[PDB]
């Protein structure tokens, strides 16, 4: 009843998608999508009608700020995503079913929908069972999203990445939040200089290599620069928890930590992978070493950022505040950097030869795409986090 | 910190353990099991030097009842399998590694003492972080083991099933639940002749096909039996909800709810895949109606089912009450002699030709092994909370 009555509900719906999405891709007789496109285009039917109901009945704590503005900009890239969809899928339809074609069509108006409806975010019990059953809709949106890259190997631009993952992501943590909700009662010219630097560097990197084979020399630029720049934050961020040692009233900030290691997680995952990968596999080669530095790094670089985070959000001479600036500032820039890779490059990034051979395209691209997304989750909460230091001391 | 840390911990260690199972298993190159089983020794080695040192120390909202005998027998099957273990890897040494030999040896060990430990259940915070790493240790193997069937396909007896899935799962369940808690503030004659008769011809079915190809006439016997037990209690649960419409100061049983659906979620997944398998797949003959029949009869008896149950607890004519007491122990029986399937039948039952067929070997030993004990969990906490409706009224 109540609150477990919703959740009940949310989770018998989402258990049914998921096993229609994964029985229907991973059965050896054929391979199903249109009864999953039309599963999905009924899910998000209800849900898109749920929330129009809802609309018009309320136009008579909050979490994240970060959240708002990554669900509007991956909202949008889906919905030029949708709308290329029903460009192609229109031109012909003699030799196509009508479910590809209005799924686009139902996708691009439930996105609209939502991320209008979660922007500007009675039966509380109707409310809550109709936030629980859109929730379940985007995670089942979201394995059937990622189940599709698993499985791979006029505009005709069908290289346009479906942003569905990230968006349901977006989406469904935000609609847990409203969810919970429901009737409640100076500078060292140091850091910024080395920061900016790496931010123009890492920039020129993602465009060069990373938004579409590649060349020897283009892998080692990309390995040179991550390792690099994990390299140099987990030395900046060492530093400023030592910082910390040369120097209570207030509660533990459990959602910024749990944010921090929840969302690192992803990242934790595709190292661990990547060394065993590179441990064995790869023969001991240049890439193998660059792999695994790489990889290391990033476990390093995520644990020793996040210790140094959450010392420096709880407590809230001269040169220890000016230090401190340059730290903030440079972690958030290296942060802000090291974002747009798990936002906008190809999730199988071609650095990932080594992790293909070892697990098989299909694997990989399911652990890169379940992983990587929560990245961006980290980075920007980690860059919110360090604004907020910043501001603060 | 607090409690939160010991949850970041569980959940860190528990991904590193996971990606190296699945990482060891699922790669192309070679699969992995002595680092594995070396994995696993080390978390159980470490988890029973903490529970030694926990015991010695303390020497000087429990939860469901069920759970410890669950955990006792469950235990127990798996010594035999650790007993049988070393008797047959210590015949021969010069042809298998150690570490074959020394994980039956701490793993025996290991059980030993946890479920002494778990039996009888300050550094509130050393307790708490040993505490969620035990259960990430449980969950560790419990994973280990799935994929360990999954990949599948003197004494010697090998046919022993080792019930490490099932130890786990109550292993872990008990461990959570202390963990939580540390630093806590007449008769028609007519329903039990029926589930009687029901008990002895499902015990014998037991017995003589799923102990352990078959006949198509063992196949019918099966689905006649089970589809008559699980259609029986439909209408009987049918009938008891009816009952209390013809007839508030409580508080609702969260825990118990969440139980009866929570773990009906197996059964569920279970009638999903085999529903889509049947529907696409089996050529409409007599298996298929069977197993759609037998499906589809799973979810009415589970959802019927649980609504009786809920409804009889937060509650709390002469026929009214007498009749309540055959429909209680009605399903109480019946769902003592469908527990023992889900808990000592071979996981891919005979009876999944088509499911295997649909989804191949390797799939669907996957999916029973996750889902179906978690059946085990729902029969005995149905049983249980039939008992305590059948002592109410």
């Amino acid at each position: 009843g109540g609150r477990l009555l919703s959740v009940l509900l949310a989770v018998n719906v989402l258990l049914l998608a998921c096993t229609l999405i994964s029985g229907g891709a991973f059965n050896k007789v054929a391979v199903y999508d249109t009864d999953v496109f039309a599963l999905l285009t009924t899910m998000m039917l209800l849900a898109a009608l749920w929330i129009v109901f809802y609309l018009l009945r309320t136009a008579r704590h909050a979490g994240p700020i970060w959240l708002r503005g990554g669900l509007v900009l991956f909202g949008i890239c889906t919905l030029v995503m949708d709308v290329f969809k029903t460009g192609y899928y229109s031109s012909f339809f003699e030799c196509q079913s009508a479910i590809k074609i209005l799924h686009p069509i139902i996708q691009a108006v439930f996105v609209i929908v939502q991320t209008y409806f979660l922007w500007i975010s009675t039966h509380l019990d109707l409310t809550r069972c109709g936030l629980m059953f859109t929730l379940a809709t985007n995670l089942a949106i979201w394995m059937a999203a990622v189940v599709d890259e698993s499985v791979h190997q006029q505009q005709g631009y069908f290289y346009l990445y479906p942003f569905n993952i990230e968006y349901s992501l977006f989406a469904s943590t935000m609609l847990y939040v409203m969810w919970k909700n429901v009737g409640r009662l100076e500078t060292f010219f140091a850091g910024p200089v080395l920061g900016l630097l790496l931010f123009v560097v890492g920039l020129a990197v993602f465009i060069l290599y990373e938004v579409q084979g590649h060349t020897r020399q283009a892998l080692v630029i990309y390995y040179s620069f991550n390792i690099v720049c994990l390299g140099l934050m987990t030395l900046v961020s060492l530093s400023g928890s030592v910082i910390y040692r040369f120097d209570h009233k207030n509660p533990t900030r459990t959602l910024d930590v749990a944010l921090l290691m929840g969302a690192a997680l992803g990242q934790y995952a595709i190292s661990y992978y990547s060394i065993v990968a590179v441990v064995v596999g790869s023969p001991r080669d240049l890439q193998g070493a660059l792999n695994l530095s790489h990889a290391l790094l990033m476990i390093a670089q995520h644990t020793f950022q996040n210790v140094f985070i959450i010392e420096s959000l709880h407590r809230g001479c001269h040169w220890r505040r000016r230090c401190l600036k340059d730290i903030s500032l440079f972690l958030l820039l290296c942060n802000v950097i090291l974002w747009i890779m798990p936002a906008f490059g190809a999730r199988p990034h071609f650095s990932n030869t080594v992790e293909v051979d070892f697990y098989g395209y299909s694997l990989w691209a399911a652990i890169v795409n379940i992983c990587l997304p929560f990245g961006i989750f980290y980075r920007m909460h980690a860059v919110s986090s360090l604004l907020e230091v910043y501001v603060l001391s």
